Parts: C-alpha cells; structure tokens; sequence
C-alpha cells in the first residue's frame, strides 16, 4: 500500500537480477535466523533514500536502490544493486552486482566498477578504506547499504581513488575533481532514463513514484535546464563564480552540454508520455 516503503519482502525475485539463473544454495541452520536479524534492522534503520527487497523464493537474493544524496554528482539519480548472500553467509560478505548504466564511458565513480564490481572494505573486495572490513559478528547488510551512501556517494568522488587523496587542496587536485564531477553528473542523468525506459523488477511503482508524483523528475530537468544556461554564461571563464564554489557540479563543458541535452530529450518524452496518460 505505501507508494515509498523502504523494506519490503516480495513473493519472487525478478528475472532481471543479476543472480537470477544461479540456483539458491542450502545455507547452515542459523542461516535464516540471522536473516532475521539482518531483515530487523533494515526496517528499523534503512534511511528514506535506500530501498531494498527481499524475497519469499530466494532468501539468498536481495535488490537494493540508493538514491544520490543532494550536492553530490549523484544527486536525485538511482543506483541499483543485486545481491546474493553464498552458502557461507554470514561469514562471508554480501556479493554485490551494480548496475552500471554508463554505456562504455567508464566509471560513475572509482569504486563502482563497469562489470558491476564494488570495492569496498566492508564487501571484502578492498583492503584498508574507511569502511571496516566484514565480519559476521559486527557487520550487516544495513551498514553495507549506509556505507555505499556515505562513503562512496559522495560530493567529490575524484578523491575515492586513493592515490589522489594526497592532493586535495592543490590546483591540479580542484580542477581534475571539478572534470570527474561534470561527467558523473551528466552519466548519473542517464541511470534515471534507464531506471524508466526498462521497468525494473519489483522497483517499477517506487520509480514511478519518486520521479513522477512525487516530482523529482521535474527536479532533475529544472537542475539540468538551469545548469545548461549557468554553463552557457560561463563556457570560457578561468575561474568559477564565488556563489557557485562549494557546488558540486558547478558548470559543464560544450560536450557535456551536448552530453546532457540528450538525455533531456529522452527524460522529457518520458514526462510527455505520463502527462498524456492522464487524459
């Protein structure tokens, strides 16, 4: 009934996951109570801005959907991950697969892989960042989800590759991070085409409603729209406006523009098509 429940079991896995034609494992004994206790505290502590599904027939796989946090090159845009959970979990990590709706131009961001591959300590595919290795005793799937959107959502992601974390503050370190935040913002505006061109298993109805009734399609259209003629007003400048420091996307380049245009065309049907369906 809620349009917008942040964990849900559903009957069956989509046969769009990632992990749809491997078959389910046996699992141990404590392998369903400690799903409990996993299922506990994601309808307890998942944020507003994090869905996940579970399912009757597969107990092993799960869906989750991050919403990109504000002033970030991800912001409004949805970034989805299949998950299967091996027949040595808790004990092993969670198996994340993202989807990478990137079309061949590389990385959304540094950690998340084109194949679908996320580094991160807690996934135990990463040695040493901020995020503490898995274990089954302190870690969960919650904090897995908390710790994609903290720690690699972020507002410059350029700097979670870690050799270029030594130079934050430089003039090299500024530009490059206001390149790689130009091309993730404009790469995140096609994963919210993707999510509504091609329904997503037990995601359609959420999608349609963050974008559509609840208004963040228009959202993303009037960010685009008013970046695309701050961008025009400032194509040659040297340095960026003193109000727009700060701002995590501050201006595009003439292809980014061209980029980001074309995605508004296929955003903008998608809105037509919705205004018709309500005649």
């Amino acid at each position: 009934d809620p349009p917008w429940k942040r964990f849900e079991v559903l009957p069956s896995a989509p046969v769009d996951h990632a992990f749809y034609n491997t078959p389910p494992a046996q699992h141990t004994r404590q392998f369903m109570a400690r799903m409990s206790k996993e299922y506990k505290a994601l309808q307890s502590s998942l944020p507003d801005s994090i869905l996940v599904r579970a399912y009757e027939d597969r107990t092993d796989l799960l869906r989750s959907l991050i919403i990109g946090p504000e002033n970030t090159p991800y912001e409004d845009a949805p970034f989805v991950i299949d998950w299967m959970l091996d027949a040595n979990f808790p004990q092993t990590p969670p198996i994340a697969h993202f989807l990478s709706w990137t079309n061949g131009n590389g990385r959304v961001n540094p950690n998340l892989y084109e194949e679908g591959k996320v580094c991160l300590s807690i996934l135990g595919t990463w040695a040493g960042d901020k995020s503490e290795s898995w274990s089954a005793s302190r870690s969960s799937l919650l904090q897995a989800l908390v710790s994609i959107q903290g720690l690699v959502l972020v507002k410059e992601p350029w700097f979670c590759e870690p050799a270029y974390e030594k130079l934050r503050g430089t003039e090299d370190g500024i530009v490059n991070s206001r390149l790689y935040n130009e091309k993730a913002y404009v790469l995140s505006r096609g994963f919210v085409r993707r999510a509504l061109e091609i329904p997503l298993g037990g995601l359609e109805e959420e999608l349609r409603w963050f974008y559509h009734t609840s208004g963040k399609l228009r959202k993303v259209l009037g960010d685009a729209r008013a970046l695309i003629v701050k961008s025009t007003a400032t194509q040659g400048d040297a340095e960026v406006p003193e109000a727009d420091r700060e701002r995590a996307v501050p201006r595009l380049s003439s292809g980014g523009i061209i980029a980001l245009e074309r995605t508004l065309g296929k955003l903008q049907a998608l809105q037509d098509a919705q205004t018709a369906t309500e005649a």
